[PDB]
């Protein structure tokens, strides 16, 4: 039976907005100003 592998590979292509964004959001917050 399968179902998390396929959602978790579905999810992979979605690692580039939401949660993700913090690592970016926090990254132009680092050697910037805050």
């Amino acid at each position: 039976s399968v179902s998390e592998i396929q959602l978790m590979h579905n999810l992979g292509k979605h690692l580039n907005s939401m949660e993700r964004v913090e690592w970016l959001r926090k990254k132009l917050q680092d050697v910037h100003n805050f």
